[PDB]
């Protein structure tokens, strides 16, 4: 069962990130920029660095939703200029957004900073606000956050494992 509560959400994020980050920092910086991971669109391919860029971009987007909300603005889901059925293009935006960060260690620091900001964001909400009602539709606030943090962290961990098929070589 996915997290059903504030404390469960934070623990899932912390524990998923911690496993992911261990795997990421074991990857030598040069290999991290090789285009070796299959994308979900047939014949597309991405790097580990693209994958990290993707996670940062989703985290920043989650933070942006809440920044918009706090300022009394209306949130555009998933993102201004994008429908949910344009998510592949939103993914490409995230690769481009961080493609100039050539140094792997610097990219990883940005990811870790984003994760810490996400946890601080969550801490600002009570359990009732996170999991007690719906937010923008039937999905709770906590669930929407989970979708775009704890879940992609776990999936990313698995993708790196599968890439290891050729890393210790």
């Amino acid at each position: 069962a996915v997290p059903s509560s504030k404390e469960e959400l934070i623990k899932a994020i912390n524990s998923n990130f911690s496993l992911l980050n261990k795997k990421l920092e074991s990857i030598t910086p040069q290999l991290a920029f090789e285009p070796l991971l299959e994308g979900h669109a047939k014949g597309t391919t991405i790097s580990v660095a693209n994958l990290v860029s993707y996670l940062i971009g989703w985290g920043e987007l989650v933070l942006h939703w809440h920044d918009q909300e706090a300022k009394g603005k209306t949130i555009i889901f998933p993102e201004e200029g994008f429908k949910w059925n344009e998510l592949g293009r939103l993914a490409q935006k995230f690769y481009r957004d961080y493609e100039d960060i050539t140094e792997y260690e610097v990219l990883l620091a940005r990811l870790k900073e984003n994760k810490q900001q996400l946890v601080a964001l969550i801490e600002r909400f009570s359990n009732d606000e996170l999991y007690g009602k719906p937010w923008y539709n039937k999905w709770t606030r906590g669930r929407m956050i989970q979708f775009n943090t704890a879940s992609p962290y776990k999936n990313a961990s698995g993708r790196l494992n599968k890439l290891q098929k050729c890393l210790a070589e």
